[PDB]
């Protein structure tokens, strides 16, 4: 599939949650963090995902880690088995 993050739009990680739940079609219980995103891109997206997070910056400094998290979980598929691309630029 292809996801597409962008902080543009993004006005908190609520949007975010949304966006990954909007490109990936997480359920509606999708805890919406690295655990449910991680259970999902590792057993509920199709890959190969195309992750073009567009700006990372807004929404990312704006929390704690909601956006670096659900990226090191994208990340974290590519990564491990996951054919995922993690794109940021």
């Amino acid at each position: 599939k292809k996801a597409v993050i962008n902080g543009e739009q993004i006005r908190s990680i609520s949007d975010l949650h949304q966006t990954l739940k909007k490109e990936l079609a997480l359920p509606e219980y999708y805890g919406e963090n690295l655990d449910a995103l991680w259970d999902a891109l590792t057993g509920w997206v199709e890959y190969p995902l195309v992750l073009e997070w567009r700006q990372f910056e807004q929404s990312k400094q704006l929390t704690e880690n909601g956006a670096e998290s659900v990226l090191q979980v994208f990340r974290e598929a590519k990564a491990e088995g996951a054919d995922i691309t993690i794109i940021l630029s």
